Parts: structure tokens; C-alpha cells; sequence
């Protein structure tokens, strides 16, 4: 959907449902959990766009333009307007068409649950982070959806119900040892001035600004402007596939590719450190998300009595992140070595697959007699659990519920 968006790159689903493995003979679906970061939006800061349309009225009025970069005034300026239109921080059009078809795929993998759910008038929980806003209205957009394509599940989902441990855990209390180490901790401190400071940012920078303004023009720009000029359109260009439903403003002319992709790399080697894994030996990033994990077996576990069909849960990047590292996740199992800074050659770690829009673990139970199993999707990709975990059979990617107890450590067989 994008190649150097990290972070904001659109969401897409990384396996198509008829190539999932089918459930074992004699098994059917009886309750599903998901927990889903909000679908693709727009900036939530608008700041950088304003720089960058200073800066060009400066130069239109020396004719210290490029050819290309007489657009990028009226180019900007429409990108800003459909940005403010939106509202800052907010989801798009195509933000709801991801949640409506991860929806739609959920209905379609398992029929026989959505038919348990009408039989037994069973509710469908609804749990979100915050009340209003992007998350919000990413919820909205998935609830609907169940209720466009099946009106009978309309009645049965709840209405939401806000848990801001569970799912804003970067934020409160559970958050607090995090984040006295980003503040305070000198090898995390060192680490990022590192990357800060790699050599090739400002050669990126300048390679971006010239594709607007007259290489005079950027030779002019104190440094500091040079590069967090550059910093902004990168990030602007980054984001546009978010607000392809709104329109197609082409920046990727003002952005040269190479320069995107490093641009890309410090983006991602930030937030591996940040968010991410980290640093072997440590969980000060990811031990907050222990709650979340917890509540998917915990659901799950309930899922015996039968009172709930399905639980829903929104949130954000911060959330789901850190749940991946602590889950040992595929692109999240390598911490980095404090001797060796992560790169891409080193650590597979990318915002991109970690961390997309709408990002979103869900798990499907399923029960025949008295056993339970697990099958675990990942941005829709089913997945196999971390190495200790066993199989039902070999080869499976469907577990034992009492299998998974075990090797997360809840319970000793």
C-alpha cells in the first residue's frame, strides 16, 4: 500500500481467508477476540505543512522555484484543505473501508459463529480506549459493518465501554516505569542521539528540499530549517495513501524515493526503541501489555460459558506494538544487542508490518466435546505461536487452549 510509510502505512490483509488452514476435523467456531488499532487517518499535526508552505512563498516571491515546485504551493495547500476537512488526527475514507472489510472477512471465516451468535442471542462486546474520536469512530465503522451485512447482529452489540488500562496502558499508571525510561534512561538517551545523528540525514534533507526550491534557495536555510523542512515533507508524503480516498496529490514528485527510504529506516530504528523490542534482556517497553495479553486468554477461557460471541477492542500503535514484542510476534522476536544499533539488515522489525493502519491481532476459538483451540491471525496472516508453543498436530497453526496457558507460563499443564 505504500513502501517507506512505517507507521502510517495503509492497511492491507496479509493472507486471503481460503488459504487459511482448516479447522480440524469435528472442531467449529464459538467465540472470536480481537483488538485492532484504529484504521488510516489524517496528520495529527498540520505545523509541517504550514512550514513547507512558508518556505515556498518565500521562494515563489525570489523565483527560487524549480519547475516542478511551482505546483507544490497549490499542490500543499489542496493536501492542507482536505487534511482540515477531515480534522487533524482523524480517520478517512479509506480508514473506514479497512475496518469494513476487516469485518466483512471475520463474517466470512466464520460463518457458524455468527450463526451461534443469532441462535443464542449472544452480545458482542465493544471495549475501547478512549470515548470519542479516532478510536471511536474506528469502532463505529466495524460495528456497522456486522450490522449492514447481517441486520440480526445489530441488536446484540453493545454498546462500548471504555478501559483505559486495558488499551491506553502508555498512559496511565501501568505506563509509568516506561516512561520515567524514556525520559531518564542514558543507554536509550545515547542510542537515539545516535540515530539522530547518523550520517546521510542531511544529504537526504537537501535532496528533498531541491526537488521545490532552487539548490541556492536550500544552501541558504540554516540547517536546523533544512531538516526539519524535509522532516515534515517526508512525513506529509508518508501519510497522503492515509487520504487516498480524498484525493491523489502525487508528493511523492517532491520526495525522491532513496531519500524516503532513509528517511523510512530512522523513522523505524526510533520506534524499535521507543516501542519495540528494544534491548535484549529487557521488557521495560513491552511488560505494560501484559494486561492485554492476559485479557485474550482470559476471554478466551470464558469462552466455555458461552455468555459472550465475540470481543472487540480498539486502540493505538503504542498498544499494539508493545503486545507484539511481549507475544514474540514474527518481526518482533529480535531484541538488539546494545554493541550492534538495530538496522534493517539486522532486526526485521518494520513499522510497516509491526505497526501498519488498522493493525490488529484477533483470535478464533473453536471447540469440539470438551477441547478448545486457538487459531491466531496477525494483520490477517495466520500465524504460528512462539517455538515452545505446541501445536495441536504437526504442522498446525491451531493450538490447545490449555497448550497456550502453559507455555505463556499462566498455568503448569
Amino acid at each position: 500500500t505504500a513502501q517507506y510509510s512505517t507507521s502510517k502505512t495503509p492497511y492491507s490483509p496479509q493472507q486471503d481467508i481460503r488459504t487459511y488452514q482448516p479447522p480440524p476435523p469435528g472442531f467449529t467456531a464459538v467465540f472470536t477476540e480481537l483488538v485492532s488499532r484504529h484504521g488510516s487517518r489524517t496528520p495529527t499535526k498540520i505545523d509541517g505543512a504550514d512550514l513547507l508552505l512558508q518556505l515556498w512563498a518565500k521562494a515563489r516571491d525570489e523565483s527560487e522555484l524549480t519547475s516542478a515546485g511551482q505546483d507544490f504551493g497549490p499542490t500543499m495547500e489542496s493536501y492542507r484543505a482536505a487534511i482540515q476537512k477531515v480534522g487533524l488526527g482523524q480517520e478517512t475514507g479509506r480508514g473506514r473501508q479497512e475496518l469494513q472489510g476487516m469485518a466483512d472477512r471475520m463474517q466470512r471465516r466464520l460463518p457458524e459463529l455468527f450463526e451461534k451468535i443469532k441462535k443464542d442471542a449472544t452480545p458482542i462486546a465493544v471495549v475501547l480506549s478512549q470515548q470519542t474520536g479516532r478510536i471511536a469512530d474506528t469502532a463505529k465503522f466495524f460495528t456497522a459493518r456486522l450490522g449492514a451485512t447481517d441486520p440480526a447482529l445489530a441488536p446484540l452489540i453493545q454498546q462500548p465501554v471504555v478501559d483505559q488500562d486495558l488499551l491506553y496502558f502508555h498512559k496511565t499508571e501501568r505506563g509509568k516505569a516506561y516512561r520515567d525510561y524514556l525520559e531518564n534512561d542514558q543507554r536509550y538517551q545515547e542510542t537515539v542521539k545516535r540515530i539522530k545523528n547518523r550520517d546521510g540525514t542531511r544529504e537526504a534533507a537537501t535532496d528533498i528540499l531541491k526537488t521545490i526550491f532552487t539548490p541556492a534557495f536550500v544552501e541558504r536555510m540554516e540547517p536546523s530549517a533544512v531538516t526539519k523542512a524535509a522532516q515534515a515533507l517526508y512525513d506529509l508524503d508518508a501519510i497522503a495513501p492515509d487520504l487516498s480516498v480524498e484525493g491523489n496529490w502525487h508528493l511523492d514528485r517532491f520526495v525522491p524515493r532513496h531519500a524516503a527510504a532513509w528517511f523510512a529506516s530512522i523513522d523505524d530504528a526510533k520506534s524499535f526503541y521507543k516501542k519495540g523490542p528494544g534491548f535484549e534482556g529487557s521488557d521495560i517497553t513491552f511488560a505494560m501489555a501484559s494486561i492485554l495479553l492476559d485479557d485474550f486468554f482470559k476471554q478466551a477461557e470464558a469462552a466455555r460459558a458461552g455468555k459472550l460471541g465475540a470481543d472487540l477492542r480498539f486502540t493505538h500503535a503504542e498498544e499494539i506494538i508493545p503486545l507484539a514484542a511481549l507475544m514474540q510476534l514474527p518481526g518482533s522476536e529480535k531484541q538488539a544487542d546494545p554493541d550492534e544499533d538495530y538496522t534493517y539488515a539486522n532486526n526485521p522489525w518494520r513499522g510497516a508490518s509491526v505497526s501498519p493502519m488498522a493493525a490488529n491481532l484477533q483470535w478464533d476459538i473453536y471447540r469440539n466435546g470438551t477441547t478448545y483451540l486457538v487459531r491466531m491471525l496477525y494483520q490477517e496472516k495466520e500465524i504460528p505461536f512462539k517455538p515452545d508453543c505446541t501445536p495441536f498436530t504437526p504442522g498446525s497453526h491451531y493450538y490447545r487452549l490449555d497448550e497456550l496457558s502453559r507455555c505463556f507460563g499462566r498455568t503448569a499443564r
